[PDB]
């Protein structure tokens, strides 16, 4: 029953998932001045060319864009990881306004969302076994902020119509994640958590340093999602991001001067 209400919200985890207080959690806040640069990070490769998307979901918490990750199609390399880790959806997390929503942030700066790629280790040979591990998962995540329109996110904001309510869900094929990239790949990168339940500590954070334009009117769509199921009380899909953590014993590297 978690979700990101004041009853069942993010402060709220810990007790059922108590790893919500452990060293290694997910977002942080970015702080420029103090990450950085590694000359070693190799270069990072996104290799979307082949992606093979299947679905589009509503699951009460997020939509999520899934794939078929049943062998190499879509996946990334290089930048921190070792191995290949493949593509299985991406999400998105946002705002009831346009100055807060993404997760991670910048020198405190909050964007009005946040795309996160999730990808899976191929060593540990499915999903269940990669978050069992501290390399298992690879999520690229992209800030959002509010201007002109992306024109590769529209044919996911004309869908979320038809998937209003929790446990809905929409066919999705031929749909092009290349899309959803800002023009460069410069990024951050830490060791991290999923940002939600079970906050498993599993996860390689890259985020990129430029984000993507969306309009006020496809954030907007965003925002007419229900995290409710059909047939229940409306309550409107907006503020599903978990706030920053403490950084502890990390240290956030830049792929970039
Ligand atoms: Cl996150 C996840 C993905 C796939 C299968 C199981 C998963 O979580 C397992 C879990 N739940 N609580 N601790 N680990
Ligand atoms: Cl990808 C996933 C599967 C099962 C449970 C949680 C999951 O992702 C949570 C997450 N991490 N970063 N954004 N969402
Ligand atoms: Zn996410």
């Amino acid at each position: 029953h978690w979700g990101y209400g004041k009853h069942n919200g993010p402060e709220h985890w810990h007790k059922d998932f108590p790893i919500a207080k452990g060293e290694r959690q997910s977002p942080v806040d970015i702080d420029t001045h103090t990450a950085k640069y590694d000359p070693s990070l190799k270069p990072l490769s996104v290799s979307y060319d082949q992606a093979t998307s299947l679905r589009i979901l509503n699951n009460g918490h997020a939509f999520n864009v899934e794939f078929d990750d049943s062998q190499d199609k879509a996946v990334l390399k290089g930048g921190p990881l070792d191995g290949t880790y493949r593509l299985i959806q991406f999400h998105f997390h946002w705002g009831s306004l346009d100055g807060q929503g993404s997760e991670h942030t910048v020198d405190k700066k909050k964007y009005a969302a946040e795309l996160h790629l999730v990808h899976w280790n191929t060593k540990y040979g499915d999903f269940g076994k990669a978050v069992q591990q501290p390399d298992g998962l690879a999520v690229l995540g992209i800030f959002l902020k509010v201007g002109s329109a992306k024109p590769g996110l529209q044919k996911v904001v004309d869908v979320l119509d038809s998937i209003k309510t929790k446990g809905k869900s929409a066919d999705f094929t031929n749909f092009d994640p290349r899309g959803l990239l800002p023009e460069s790949l410069d990024y951050w990168t830490y060791p991290g958590s999923l940002t939600t339940p079970p906050l498993l500590e599993c996860v390689t954070w890259i985020v990129l340093k430029e984000p993507i334009s969306v309009s006020s009117e496809q954030v907007l769509k965003f925002r007419k999602l229900n995290f409710n199921g059909e047939g229940e009380p409306e309550e409107l899909m907006v503020d599903n991001w978990r706030p920053a953590q403490p950084l502890k014993n990390r240290q956030i590297k830049a792929s970039f001067k």
